């Protein structure tokens, strides 16, 4: 817990033990974790980790993760009901 966040901006909150799928965004040239909301058809949240181990940088890698989320000033083109955050990962594990 004696660790500083890699995100530039103020931590909003922590996300805990979320299930997501890793992909690479070719516009911003970054890896992210996509978490789909079971509440609706279009609500997806993308978490862009600034401390992701390169062993997870594989298309469609399924992980369970926790971390500190912040807003990011990253300019990214996303559909209407898709939002994104910077994340300082505190835990991440591959799902088998
Ligand atoms: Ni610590």
């Amino acid at each position: 817990k004696d660790q500083s966040s890699c995100c530039d901006k103020e931590i909003i909150k922590d996300v805990s033990e979320l299930t997501g799928i890793i992909s690479y965004n070719t516009e911003v040239k970054r890896w992210y974790i996509s978490v789909s909301d079971a509440n609706s058809y279009d609500n997806v949240t993308l978490y862009f980790p600034c401390n992701l181990d390169s062993k997870y940088m594989k298309e469609k890698e399924k992980v369970i993760f926790s971390g500190q989320i912040s807003k990011s000033t990253l300019k990214i083109t996303l559909p209407a009901g898709t939002t994104s955050y910077c994340i300082n990962l505190m835990s991440i594990n591959k799902i088998n």
